[PDB]
């Protein structure tokens, strides 16, 4: 069960969502950027983004309310994570995936550096990109965000850092 605190990480941004991983540290999927951020002019920001996956380190903290938590490159294969979508009406949607492997991925034409899994009745819509995916290891753990699902729904991916 992921607690208000870690919800409230889940953050509207763009075209999808971000996730603050530690007051400094914003996670998102590139495709959602859009073309200043949480009012810090551009300079302002270290961002590092590769394969479909987007980081900003900031320079004052913006959410010092939150402790760090730990992002790893993806999760171990077969792993049950869930998936914290936001809806822009406000519920709350966490959707629980088993996750296959990684590999990189070439779809719709960008290069993800992706994670694939198996949903287990509902599914992603186009908004939910950038949602986290992550799992509880005394610890709760952020290995990916929402970047791809399949015409159907049943597989989903989310970008993995590197
Ligand atoms: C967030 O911006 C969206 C997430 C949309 C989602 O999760 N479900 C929407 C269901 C409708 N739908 C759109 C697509 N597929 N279904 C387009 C595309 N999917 C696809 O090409 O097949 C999946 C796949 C997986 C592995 C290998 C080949 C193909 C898709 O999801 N596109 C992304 C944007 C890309 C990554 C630039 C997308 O729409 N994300």
């Amino acid at each position: 069960h992921a607690p208000p605190t870690l919800w409230s990480r889940v953050t509207k941004f763009g075209s999808g969502w971000g996730f603050w991983v530690s007051p400094t540290v914003f996670i998102t999927t590139t495709h959602v950027v859009p073309t200043e951020f949480f009012g810090e002019p551009l300079s302002s920001i270290a961002i590092h983004q590769a394969g479909e996956f987007t980081q900003f380190r900031f320079s004052k903290k913006m959410r010092p309310d939150l402790t760090g938590m730990v992002l790893e490159e993806g999760c171990p294969e077969g792993t049950v994570c869930s998936v914290l979508i936001k809806r822009d009406s406000g519920e709350l949607l966490p959707l629980a995936v088993r996750m296959g492997a990684i590999a990189s991925m070439r779809i719709q034409g960008r290069l993800v550096h992706g994670q694939s899994g198996m949903l287990l009745d509902l599914g992603t819509i186009p908004g939910d990109c950038g949602a986290p995916y992550v799992h509880k290891r005394n610890d709760w753990v952020v290995c990916g965000v929402h970047a791809a699902a399949t015409k159907s729904g049943n597989t989903v991916v989310c970008a993995v850092q590197a």
